[PDB]
């Protein structure tokens, strides 16, 4: 949905800002702090997509038993990777 | 040189974020969206690790001549590695 | 669960146990090992709770499909954290 | 089919362990030795995750008809995922 | 360090704090959050100790090169754990 | 050194045993327990090699400053990967 796109757009804005921080010779801690914030915000989108995908696989199973087996397995594999 | 390498990587990553944005607007494939999101996450983490690694390295390789300054400097460098 | 409250007593007592050793200038390797054990015992309570909550969520779903979806999402989100 | 897939992977891994053994006896390259050790570790972890994933999947997809049995079964399946 | 002993008091008190809530059949989401905070506060003491020990190991090496090697190895091994 | 080879040989023995466990239709928990033990023993060799390598880079630096910089960085990168 459209909540991810806002969050991705922000991360993208922060990434170009961090570019300006390196190209202006800012220090290790200021740069790492911002990069970590970008990293967590991307990870949070990843987690939300994985969570929603696994929820829908559990909550709305396919008719075919083997198909539903393979679909849950793929959803869970993302959870533990 | 070091710093240009970082900026190339970060510009790749922000480019991939825009691509991923277009995917989600299209209700495009969910397994693909996670794969490329993970690729962005990994490349950002790569830059983080390189910066922390270089910082710690030059703490060890180029110690400060004030001993208390050097203790505090190394502690911060190691804590960045820990976190 | 008095399951958890006995485990939280062990850990809490282990913490003041550790605290004597730091007061003691005592063996640094021991102190870390003992702190790590406290950390793990707390974590296993955390994992037991979130496991139970997701189990109840899967086995006893809400009546309303949308409510159950939001409920599953939150239960799953507690898994992918540490 | 499932089980043959696992055995192929595990036999690859034990083969790579013997290769790594020969490397260390030769005082061979340390960066290579870690890379391939990590590859073995990853492939073993892949088998672990597949087994835990399938176990959890068939807990959900094929629930037990005793309700208390099914609660205990699912709890163990999720705890394997957690650990 | 009385640095650590104040932190270990907060955590230990937070644990019996949590324990009231489990006795309370209290909000499950809160309980996990509060346990996670205890887990993190213990971990940060762990990381502070191992960071200090490796710092002292790098800055104040032993006289004997082999002894220093074994000493560095053990200090580094405490990093790569969780 | 030769302590790694003993440990690797054991892991290799356990891996073929786990093969016999699957090919004899043993259950999820027994198989996972053994595979986890193999995984930790491999990881422990990895950690020991990384630890020793980083120790020697710190304890026995190269003469050249840039060379020593790149060598420590590679050693530390393995530590945090
Ligand atoms: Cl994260
Ligand atoms: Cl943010
Ligand atoms: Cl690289
Ligand atoms: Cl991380
Ligand atoms: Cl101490
Ligand atoms: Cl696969
Ligand atoms: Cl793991
Ligand atoms: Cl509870
Ligand atoms: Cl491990
Ligand atoms: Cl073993």
């Amino acid at each position: 949905n459209s909540k991810y796109i806002t969050a991705l757009k922000r991360s993208e804005g922060q990434l170009r800002g961090i570019q300006k921080m390196i190209e202006g010779d800012r220090d290790c801690a200021d740069i790492v702090t911002q990069l970590t914030a970008v990293r967590s915000s991307v990870e949070r989108v990843i987690e939300m997509i994985i969570t929603e995908n696994l929820t829908e696989c559990i909550n709305q199973p396919l008719d075919d038993s083997e198909a539903q087996k393979e679909r849950l397995e793929k959803a869970i594999r993302y959870l533990i990777k």
